[PDB]
């Protein structure tokens, strides 16, 4: 079960911090 809990959680955070950046980049175009 944490294995599994575990995997998901590092699955989510990866896709955040794809988001945050890709925000990031988003900013930077508009500067």
């Amino acid at each position: 079960e944490k294995e599994r809990q575990n995997r998901l959680a590092e699955e989510r955070a990866r896709r955040e911090e794809e988001e945050n950046r890709r925000k990031a980049e988003d900013e930077a175009r508009k500067k």
